């Protein structure tokens, strides 16, 4: 069987089992590995880990670990109950009061390579 897939070595996280794993390196299409990223990254799907996946175009994804922004509290404005994260990319509309606004004219923020843009302070 082919094994096209080498141990998968990335920013910002790695796989689980990292050491009873490498060895068993290179793998088959179809294989998947459980990975986690560190603190402030998350993969793409915003869950707290997830799995890299073997293709015919290599691992997927691409960039495993991408930056990870919580959305809860927002400076006057509406707040949410529980932690909602978002992902590098993702953009949601902030909901501030009285006059006071995010200075962007819709009010959204985006998760960007280094955290939420603007932050979540309406002013």
């Amino acid at each position: 069987a082919l094994k096209p897939c080498e141990f998968p070595q990335f920013k910002y996280g790695r796989l689980y089992y990292e050491e009873s794993l490498r060895p068993n390196f290179p793998v088959s299409i179809g294989n998947k590995y459980s990975y986690k990223c560190d603190n402030g990254f998350s993969p793409p799907s915003g869950y707290s880990w997830d799995y890299l996946r073997c293709t015919a175009q290599g691992w997927e994804p691409e960039v495993p670990c991408v930056r990870k922004c919580v959305f809860h509290y927002v400076e006057n404005g509406d707040s949410a109950y529980w932690e909602k994260v978002y992902v590098q990319g993702q953009s949601l509309k902030v909901q501030c009061y009285n006059g006071y606004s995010l200075q962007n004219g819709q009010d959204t923020m985006t998760c960007t390579e280094n955290g939420w843009s603007p932050p979540p302070k309406c002013i």
